[PDB]
């Protein structure tokens, strides 16, 4: 076997006055969809699959230097949808805004891959997984929200393999240490 490898997220965190109105919307699910636990519930920057050990201070590093000068995010909840776009759904989601988000998330995945580390993204599409599939399912109502929070941090998670599940592991915060008018 090769060296030993982290999988690792960078991701917002969702705050309980957020994820209890999220699980409340998973009380319509149905059939085969898998409700994400509200303690699973992240908003994901980027995806690393096999960061070796030894990657992991860049990655604080570069977490570090992206979120000193931007304000803590204001993150509001939108509408849900579904991945893939067509065909049978896969996820069910909810959609996230927030100003800088986006921007973040591009230069996120610019600085992994300035560093020669992997990621394993799709185009960045803001958002919380609320519920998984394979196979049928009765459709969910289209939904909406009106909720946001501020966010004050970054966090760099590591993914471990259970039995119920994932598990996540903070790895580091970084604090968004900057304003929005000064």
């Amino acid at each position: 076997h090769q060296p030993s490898t982290y999988r690792l997220f960078y991701a917002l965190r969702v705050p309980a006055d957020i994820t209890a109105p999220l699980a409340e919307a998973q009380a319509k699910l149905r059939g085969n969809w898998r409700a994400v636990r509200p303690d699973q519930m992240h908003v994901t920057l980027s995806y690393l699959p096999a960061v070796p050990p030894e990657r992991v201070e860049d990655l604080k590093r570069l977490g570090t230097r992206l979120t000193q000068d931007l304000p803590p995010l204001h993150v509001n909840l939108r509408g849900t949808g579904y991945f893939p776009n067509e065909g049978s759904p896969r996820v069910w989601f909810v959609k996230t805004e927030a100003e800088g988000l986006t921007e973040l998330a591009e230069n996120l995945r610019a600085g992994i891959r300035e560093l020669g580390i992997g990621t394993d993204d799709l185009a960045f599409k803001a958002h919380i997984t609320l519920a998984r599939k394979k196979g049928p399912a009765p459709r969910l109502p289209p939904l909406i929200f009106d909720q946001s929070w501020t966010a004050p941090g970054l966090t760099l998670y590591r993914s471990i393999l259970r039995k119920t599940g994932p598990i996540y592991e903070v790895q580091s915060t970084f604090r968004f240490r900057g304003s929005a008018s000064q």
